[PDB]
């Protein structure tokens, strides 16, 4: 049976899933589950994944609940051999690394973010604290890139596509202009056709923060190309 | 070269990878690096690592910035063959997904509780709205132990060895005696001879918290 995956596309890790199955060109039944509408709690969908997240991945008995091992399982069933997910034992790690770095680091301090925007209104939440978190994570960024030409090394690898999607969801209030490296990084990622996967889903999420936090990203600061 | 591992073991993560490491005999050199006074944060550890935390590996070449990628590198290295870490593909996803459980849910709820403690004093700290994030967890981990006795299956994997240095942590604060099958687990957990790898920073992590948080855990 083809995976079926329960998505909400204003979600990064979500993305980042659309862009692999583009890339590769995986048959993917797509089940639309509405975070705005809490449509995550709905009792069955609660009984899959009891986290009640997206994206959440079935194929066949095989249930995923993380984008990041979603991202691992789809390149070894559909790239295998590839060099998305490298066959050599340093550079996977590598590509590991990164992804876990976008777990615990970029993707929890944009959530962070986003979450104090929706629970107080943007007016009420300590910008300049965010500003410098996220930032933090620009100059960690900035520090992989100047090393190497893409997140994991030499050529785009799953890191890559994971960082991407919440990189652009940061960079919709947080400018880019003091991290060149980052910048070209981005600016080539944008040129993929699989980075297509991710423009729906970025201005969607746009409209609804812009609408539940009462506010407007600044629109200079989101890279354009 | 034998692997460098950067630690300080009151940090879950850093536990989770001295229990491999003792579950599997791994010739390690340790060395400290202390949270407490943000050693983290010196000019050669910050060029290692950008993050500027731990546990971080060096591995030759290879450096390893996240616990759930030190547990598996290891595994890979020292136990080809093992069940920690288990060849069949389904059964090492499912590892993999709770492996990112533990560090996109589990501990993130833990630090997002104990950074509170540590930036607002325990006094100042909603603790009720934590109780519910972390028993939400603990919920969640009773419906994992369903049908097997560990977390990913009928064995013991990296993914116990990531989730129960947390939890003992979350346990300093919030008993398991309202989930059966979590405490039993925990229990079994606490009688391998590799579990002792928690024990020491466990109480080193309760003594640091209770000095910076000004207060006392009920445990
Ligand atoms: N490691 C896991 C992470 C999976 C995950 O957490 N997925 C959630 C959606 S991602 C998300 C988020 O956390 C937050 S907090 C505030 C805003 C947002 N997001 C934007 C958003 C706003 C409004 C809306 F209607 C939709 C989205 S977000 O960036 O999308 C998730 O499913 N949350 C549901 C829940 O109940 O927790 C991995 O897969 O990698
Ligand atoms: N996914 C990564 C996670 C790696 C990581 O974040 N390691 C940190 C130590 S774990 C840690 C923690 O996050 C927090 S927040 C508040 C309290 C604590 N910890 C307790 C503590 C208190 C006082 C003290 F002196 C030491 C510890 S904690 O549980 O130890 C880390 O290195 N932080 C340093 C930094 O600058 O960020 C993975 O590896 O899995």
């Amino acid at each position: 049976p083809k995976p079926i995956l329960y998505y909400d596309e204003r979600s990064p890790p979500v993305r980042s899933c659309l862009m692999l199955i583009k890339l590769l060109d995986i048959d993917v039944e797509l089940r639309f589950v509405n975070l705005f509408k809490g449509e995550q709690f709905q009792k069955d969908f609660l009984a899959l994944n009891p986290q009640h997240s997206v994206p959440t991945l079935v194929h066949g008995d095989l249930v995923l609940t993380d984008s990041h091992a979603i991202l691992i399982h789809l390149a070894e069933k559909f790239d295998e051999g590839g060099s998305l997910w490298p066959q050599e034992h340093a550079e996977r790690m590598k590509v590991l690394n990164l992804l876990l770095f976008e777990c615990s680091f970029l993707f929890r301090r944009d959530s962070d973010f986003m979450s104090a925007i929706v629970r107080q209104g943007f007016a009420n939440v300590d910008v300049a604290h965010h500003e410098r978190k996220l930032t933090e994570a620009y100059i960690i960024m900035e520090r992989y890139l100047e090393n190497s030409d893409f997140m994991a090394g030499p050529q785009l690898t799953l890191a890559d596509l994971s960082i991407v999607t919440t990189l652009s969801t940061v960079n919709l209030m947080f400018p880019l202009s003091q991290f060149p490296r980052l910048r070209r990084w981005f600016t080539a990622m944008q040129q993929l056709d699989a980075y297509e996967a991710n423009c729906s889903g970025l201005e969607k999420l746009r409209q609804t923060m812009e609408s539940v936090g009462s506010f407007q990203f600044p629109s200079s600061s989101a890279v354009v190309t």
